[PDB]
């Protein structure tokens, strides 16, 4: 057991709602989240599920969205989260099993990224963008527009921190025409960690 | 106190000089250095605290530049330096108190990224080229290409490292029209550390 | 010594092939691999050491591949990689030398990145993609595409894993017309790492 890792594990089973409204996983979440210092080295990647997520691409302009809520404990908070699974550490390629005492020093520092305090506060310095990308079945590489969220919004008043992550396909032509899996190429990013 | 992350300090006040031969301080630089094996993880973001600062952007070709001079110990040298205070280790959200015995360390490898010999020397192994973004007041994003120099000129008898950082803006038109506080998105990078 | 970083060493002696059917070392490869818990932190360059890769950027369409096979333990199978010299552990800005029992806490998840188990299997879990940089004579940049596999296919009975990169051009028109040394800037990369 490797407890400076936060992770969903490897190639986990589907563990993610995409859909609105739905509350059943319809994809694969690949979170890790590693302990270096005062940052915290990111990796993530999502894998479709379901005929709705392997369908989404069929259109030339979409938007996925992945919110994970966590307690003051750094927990996932579920009914609030798209991940339905609460992350753990690393036991190999396998989430560790047993109750997490805190994973407080795995979330995202809520003094360098602070929540919205009063009615106009934009909070820019709360955002991470970047890129990956989606491989079409001719082999065609689309990009894919990340936008990650670092504590900006609190939805309910047992939540501690938040980090949200948005893929976005902007494109001339939709990427495909048949039910595919709907797989972003692996993202990368750090940010400044909260004390432990 | 973690001595493996030299930084600024989550979140800082203004430290940083931007500005044509300026000595107080007109921005907020963040800059954490974390020791990674035989690398060092860099993270940089920059926030505007000056009202030229926070007006650069009102131009659509803007170069922004933060040269780091450091001593044999890897210490800042304020006056051949933007950043007019030392970093130092990390102690929870802030900055250690105390002296520092060397930071060697965290500098970058002269055997990998050498400093210029001769005249006509390029020594293009010591730039790192990458890509961050500004978010204008009505949302949009601008790309910025972000340089980093990594030793090469060398300013001073007493300098021993040197780790410059350059913000370009190459925009159609303006992206603001106002004065408000300039904020680049956090850009990611790593280098061959120089040994302890 | 630090055994947490395998590597190529800094600025090391031509070790890498790039020419097709060749066994003379004809370029400088620089790699760098740091365990950092369920991952691996990478940084990769290349620098031309010979007339052919040298001449290569005189073309507006290049694509230069570099391929990776290891045996169960983490060693290089050279008559399988472009990578003639064996990597070692950290020795200062050196490779330590010795034999090294087993670096398999080093290679690409075989959980994470699978092995085609059959004709038409794609797995793109197997892909990461991003982009470096090309500095050509008179200033200009060219972004290069690279594309990294992970395992996935296997060549011969003794592999257990691959990494291989890819650097692609396609630029307007030739970046040089001389022979100028060839510079791929800083790659960074990060995939799940294959247990101890």
């Amino acid at each position: 057991i490797e407890n400076n890792t936060l992770w969903t594990g490897a190639k986990p089973s589907a563990n993610c709602v995409i859909k609105e409204g739905e509350d059943s996983p319809d994809c694969k979440l690949t979170l890790v989240l590693v302990k270096n210092g005062g940052l915290i080295n990111g990796y993530i990647t999502l894998m479709g599920a379901s005929e709705y997520t392997n369908t989404l691409f069929k259109n030339n302009q979409v938007t996925i969205d992945v919110n994970l809520a966590f307690d003051n404990t750094g927990q996932i908070i579920t009914y609030l989260s798209s991940l339905k699974s609460n992350l753990n550490f690393k036991d190999n390629q396998n989430m560790a099993t047993g109750t997490i005492t805190s994973a407080k020093g795995f979330m995202p520092s809520t003094t360098a990224y602070p929540f919205i305090t009063y009615a106009t506060e934009t909070l820019n310095e709360d955002y991470i963008y970047g890129e990956c990308y989606y491989k079409s079945t001719n082999g065609t590489l689309f990009p894919l527009k990340v936008t990650v969220t670092l504590n900006r919004r609190m939805l309910a008043s047992g939540m501690a921190y938040a980090m949200n992550f948005s893929w976005s396909l902007n494109a001339e032509e939709a990427p495909e025409t048949t039910e595919v899996t709907l797989i972003t190429s692996p993202f990368f990013f750090s940010y400044i960690r909260e004390d432990d």
